[PDB]
């Protein structure tokens, strides 16, 4: 029961699944609604769950109900005294961060896209400082509200290569600086609208781009402070990258003077258009 301390237990009266939005490590996801009713996602735990995986279901329940921040998804509770077992978030009106860039190409402000990113930063720094590593971090797992908050969620799959740091892949180390790097892509995601890291190259050809020093170019109109930014998040030497703290502290200060994002990087254009004369 202590596992729980921080989550609320929620009587199966009080929920309704709707539809398959997903699937668990055993078991599905559905949009519902939960009793006033809001709608809600709901994460099963089906009849046959092994001890693994209930240990693992309640204590990303109990994770979850321990995290209270604007930019982390909101667990509102949990089912375990009743079987199929539940894990029950918030819905968001919007979907995830990726699709809703995909969609909405070009419609937002740098100052609305560079707030995006210093909440998602904020969201890692608070989970980085609760000591926990996501291992996943990419706008697919990333939740915007009507307010355009980005909450950082996970929403499961081995390793996503393009989104992972050389350590990480190399030799498994996962820490708070891996995270990093995939947060600077997540700004290239974010400044781009929601473009594919490294286009068609396959995962060898990234791996072996990044090693030989090659990085990702800068997105069309985007601060010269921003690409910066991003670019420190993929130092090969963990020990060199940006903590959670200094980004979100760049980020802050780079909003709150708006002028100093008016200075952009060079695009370099892929392709030559000369009006003839
Ligand atoms: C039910 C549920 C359970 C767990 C999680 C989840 O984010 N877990 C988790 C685990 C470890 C760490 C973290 C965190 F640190 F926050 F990133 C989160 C999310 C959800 N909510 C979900 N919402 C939604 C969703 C879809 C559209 C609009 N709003 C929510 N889709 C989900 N798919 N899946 C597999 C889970 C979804």
């Amino acid at each position: 029961q202590a596992v729980l301390k921080f989550t609320t237990e929620i009587h199966p009266s009080c929920v309704t699944r709707q539809k398959v939005i997903g699937a668990g490590e055993f078991g599905e996801v559905y949009k519902g609604m939960l009793k006033k009713e809001v709608p809600v996602a709901i994460k099963t735990l089906k009849a046959g769950y092994t001890e693994k995986q209930r240990v693992d279901f309640l204590g990303e329940a109990g994770i979850m109900g321990q995290f209270s921040h604007h930019n982390i998804i909101r667990l509102e509770g949990v089912i375990s005294k009743y079987k199929p077992m539940m894990i029950i978030t918030e819905y968001m009106e919007n979907g995830a961060l990726d699709k809703f860039l995909r969609e909405k190409d070009g419609e937002f402000s740098v100052l609305q896209l560079v707030g995006m990113l210093r909440g998602i930063a904020a969201g890692m720094k608070y989970l980085a400082n609760m000591n926990y590593v996501h291992r996943d971090l990419a706008a697919r797992n990333i939740l915007v509200n009507s307010n355009l908050v980005c909450k950082v969620s996970d929403f499961g799959l081995k390793i996503p290569i393009r989104w992972t740091a050389p350590e990480a892949i190399s030799y498994r180390k996962f820490t708070s600086a891996s995270d990093v790097w995939s947060f600077g892509i997540v700004m290239w995601e974010v400044m781009t609208y929601g473009e594919r890291p490294y286009w068609e190259l396959s995962n060898h050809e990234v791996m072996k781009a990044i090693n030989d020093g090659f990085r990702l170019p800068t997105p069309m109109d985007c601060p010269s402070a921003i690409y910066q930014l991003m670019m420190q998040c993929w130092q090969q030497e963990r020990a060199r990258r940006p903590k959670f703290a200094d980004i979100v502290s760049i980020l802050d200060k780079l909003i709150r003077a708006p002028d100093s994002l008016k200075t952009l990087a060079d695009f370099d254009p892929r392709v030559s258009i000369r009006l003839p004369s």
